[PDB]
């Protein structure tokens, strides 16, 4: 087995439908990867769509340093095995938990490095004429500190798109609305509620009238003290108007974020 071969393996440090994440050392090299392993999806199925956009995701992005650097991918024993690299942050997800916890916080200066940081990443991906279309606190993974983009099954063209829609919690209602004339800016929407999670929101509604009332431009109750700029901000980024939402490119050079 070259998963066995090539690696050790040290720590599970993820499971679900996924399948089962381990942090192994390269027997080779003594670096740790994050390396997911899961059964290969039936032919024809979701699954096997999602893991082909992955794949063909990688094989156009190369590298960069808000993204989660990707190195190689096989099957064997009819699972599939991914090797990424290892942020020893964890995800912002378990990192926003962490928080809720201990009990820690995401200032605003915190905030708004997370904006930026995850902001050049989509930068570059849409350069790629790509879009990620599942971006969320759990597919933002933390270097110590550097914030990289991940899990890359629901990146699809900016046209023609195969669009697989991501979490509901974090959809642009236009996307919901079959209308993908401008994806990249669902990217945008997506990470203005992300970091408004960071900044400790309530869980975000999945469906129904608070839904509804976030895609109509408002933004969830936040527990904290943010700037009218900030705010403005964030606010623009799930404008109802995707056309009114800052480009990737605009976000990253916006006076709020720099430095
Ligand atoms: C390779 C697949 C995707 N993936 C990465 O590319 C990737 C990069 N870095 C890391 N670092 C990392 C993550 C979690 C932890 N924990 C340590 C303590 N635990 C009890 C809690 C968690 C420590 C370090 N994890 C990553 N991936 C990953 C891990 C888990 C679950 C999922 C799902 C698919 O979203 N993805
Ligand atoms: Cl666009």
């Amino acid at each position: 087995s070259r998963y066995t071969t090539e690696f050790h393996e040290l720590e599970k440090i993820g499971s679900g439908e996924f399948g089962s994440v381990f942090k192994c050392v390269k027997r080779l090299d003594g670096c740790i990867y994050a390396i997911k392993r899961s059964k290969k999806p039936l032919a024809g199925s979701v699954d096997e769509q999602n893991a082909l956009r992955e794949v063909y995701a990688h094989a156009v992005l190369g590298q960069h340093s808000h993204v989660v650097r990707y190195f190689s991918a096989w099957a064997e024993d009819d699972h599939m095995l991914i090797q990424n690299e290892y942020c020893n942050g964890g995800s912002l997800a378990d990192a926003i938990s962490e928080n809720y916890r201990i009990m820690s916080y995401f200032k605003e200066a915190e905030l708004k490095d997370l904006l930026l940081q995850v902001g050049r990443g989509l930068r570059y991906i849409h350069s790629m004429s790509l879009v990620h279309m599942d971006i969320k606190p759990s597919n933002i993974f933390i270097s110590r500190v550097m914030f990289k983009i991940g899990d890359l099954g629901h990146v699809t063209r900016i046209s023609s798109p195969q669009v697989e829609e991501g979490d509901s919690r974090f959809l642009a209602n236009e996307v919901l609305q079959e209308n993908y004339t401008h994806l990249p800016k669902a990217d945008i929407f997506a990470l203005a509620l992300t970091v408004v999670c960071a900044a400790g929101a309530e869980p975000l509604p999945r469906n129904g009238d608070q839904w509804h009332e976030i895609r109509q431009g408002r933004l969830p109750r936040i527990p904290q003290v943010l700037s009218q700029e900030f705010t403005e901000l964030l606010k623009v980024m799930i404008h109802p108007d995707p056309e009114r939402r800052p480009s990737a490119m605009a976000l990253v050079k916006h006076s709020v974020l720099l430095s």
